[PDB]
């Protein structure tokens, strides 16, 4: 088998991505955040307190005939902007771009946090990170990836997200026509449960490669390009007016810049992310200070190639006995 379908941003800034999820018979049709650096499948749901409710699609087990309580299950996650999470846990039919899944826990929320709840266009996230970090207690629960596994024509999916753009999901098979050149693959550690891989090294703009290891994670769900001080420091340095403001909380810029490239190795190849990749608008409607697509990893723990980074390329997250992640440029 194989399923494909088109993930969305939710903005004008690509602040995150949809993709439309069919749970439950009939189908209900929800628009999930598909998180490769999370493993939990939650939705909000006829649960959900009322008050932390706004304009969000819920599911409703009671109208699925298909849905079953798992009986004693509850989850409770924090991701790494502070956001939250928690309820309980049904198991049913889920559906994405043609791939069914049966019997695949879908967590339902009681109760989540504000960020959540001010996002009317995300009804919840489908975790793509490894099973181990699934937070189900006492019995910890598969992602849709994982159950999907043995059914799947190859052990992979691909993300191909667009930049101001529609883009694709795709689970089990890889699309030739979607990016250029060859795929260069590279070694995951999935020691802390991440897509963890080691980037050789960057270029800011037209300037020379820099060769050095960056470990860090390939994460669908964090919008920016997490990276260490260092490096973060030799971009911005780049562009006049560029400075950190811990009162923003992180690196601004004159909005009448014009961003320089960011350059990060793989292997021995090079993914470009072009400068206007790396505007995300004023800090406030009308301000004149930009926010940038960069930002320093320092205090976070670990470096995080989000959105910003795997939006310049077509990403393979190949889930065979030994993981790897493959990238190619599009």
């Amino acid at each position: 088998s194989t399923g494909s379908a088109t993930t969305t941003p939710i903005d004008s800034l690509d602040d995150a991505y949809i993709t439309p999820v069919q749970i439950g018979t009939p189908a209900q049709t929800l628009n999930l955040d598909f998180d490769t650096g999370s493993s939990d499948l939650w939705v909000f749901s006829s649960e959900t307190t009322a008050s932390e409710v706004d304009g969000q699609t819920i599911y409703t087990p009671s109208k699925s005939t298909t849905a079953k309580l798992l009986s004693g299950a509850t989850w409770s996650i924090s991701y790494g902007d502070g956001s939250s999470s928690s309820g309980d846990v049904y198991t049913d039919t889920v559906s994405v771009g043609g791939l069914t899944v049966t019997g695949q826990a879908v967590e339902s929320a009681k109760k989540v946090s504000s960020s959540f709840t001010e996002d009317s266009t995300i009804d919840g996230l489908l975790g793509l990170a490894f099973s181990t970090l699934n937070t189900v207690s006492p019995t910890q629960q598969k992602t849709f990836f994982d159950n999907a596994k043995a059914s799947l024509d190859s052990p992979v999916f691909t993300a191909d997200l667009g930049y101001h753009a529609p883009g694709t999901y795709n689970f089990g098979f890889i699309d030739t026509t979607a990016y250029t050149g060859s795929i260069t693959y590279t070694a995951v550690s999935t020691k802390q449960g991440f897509w963890e891989w080691t980037s050789t090294g960057y270029a800011v703009g037209s300037g020379t490669f820099k060769s050095t290891s960056i470990d860090g994670i390939a994460d669908t769900g964090t919008t920016l390009l997490y990276l260490p001080a260092t490096v973060v420091s030799a971009y911005w340095a780049q562009v006049s007016g560029a400075k950190s403001s811990s009162s923003v909380g992180g690196y601004v810029f004159p909005c009448s810049a014009t961003l320089p490239s960011f350059t990060f190795g793989v292997g021995s190849a090079r993914i470009v992310i072009p400068g206007d990749y790396i505007d995300f608008g004023p800090i406030s409607t009308g301000s004149s200070s930009c926010f940038g697509g960069i930002q320093s990893s320092a205090g976070i723990g670990i470096n995080i190639f989000g959105d910003v980074a795997l939006k310049a390329a077509f990403v393979v997250f190949n889930g065979a006995t030994t993981p790897t992640l493959g990238f190619a440029s599009k």
